[PDB]
């Protein structure tokens, strides 16, 4: 049915964790009404959640931070489904810090993951799916429920600019 049985619990829920956090945080969701099947009405919102609150968390910064860098100091963080074609798309988006591209890289040569000689021309989805691995509710967990689900997921971010997931569910 519509997926506004899972977003409906949002709103709350991320003003409260940005409340604790000292960010304002302008929580925009669109596409509630965009029907799918039932089944991943009610598997898709965990996954959500733990994006929605690493937005939070990790990406949108604490008002005074946002200010020093000559940003708004209201975040935002945008929460979308949309048809298209017999696909649906949800995307999460933030104008946070964005994912340090480097650091991934950093941690998955100390991993052992891959080597230094290869870093300099990794694609920029090479580099944010070691997010996905696991020991990199967790980022793994996202991907294996969408999965599941026979969906697919991407990240694309640039760093001080901010983050956005996007996935892909079938409309089954
Ligand atoms: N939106 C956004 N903006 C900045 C980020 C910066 C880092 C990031 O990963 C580290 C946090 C994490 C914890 C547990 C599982 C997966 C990831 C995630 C981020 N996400």
């Amino acid at each position: 049915v519509p997926i506004s049985f899972v977003f409906n619990r949002f709103p709350r829920m991320v003003r409260d964790l940005a409340k604790k956090m000292n960010k304002e945080v302008n929580f925009i969701m669109r596409g509630e009404d965009t029907e799918l099947d039932r089944t991943f009405v009610e598997e898709i919102g965990e996954p959500l959640l733990h994006l929605l609150r690493n937005a939070i968390d990790h990406g949108i910064e604490p008002k005074e931070e946002r200010i020093a860098k000559g940003k708004p100091p209201i975040g935002t963080l945008i929460l979308s489904a949309r048809h298209e074609g017999n696909n649906v798309v949800i995307e999460v988006e933030d104008d946070g810090r964005g994912i340090d591209k480097e650091k991934i890289i950093r941690k998955a040569i100390e991993k052992g993951l891959i080597d230094e000689s290869k870093a300099a021309t990794l694609s920029d989805q090479e580099i944010l799916n070691f997010l996905f691995v696991p020991g990199f509710v967790g980022m793994d967990v996202v991907k294996n429920v969408v999965e599941s689900l026979n969906g697919s997921i991407s990240i694309e971010s640039e760093k001080d600019k901010g983050t956005k997931v996007t996935i892909r569910l079938p409309l089954t």
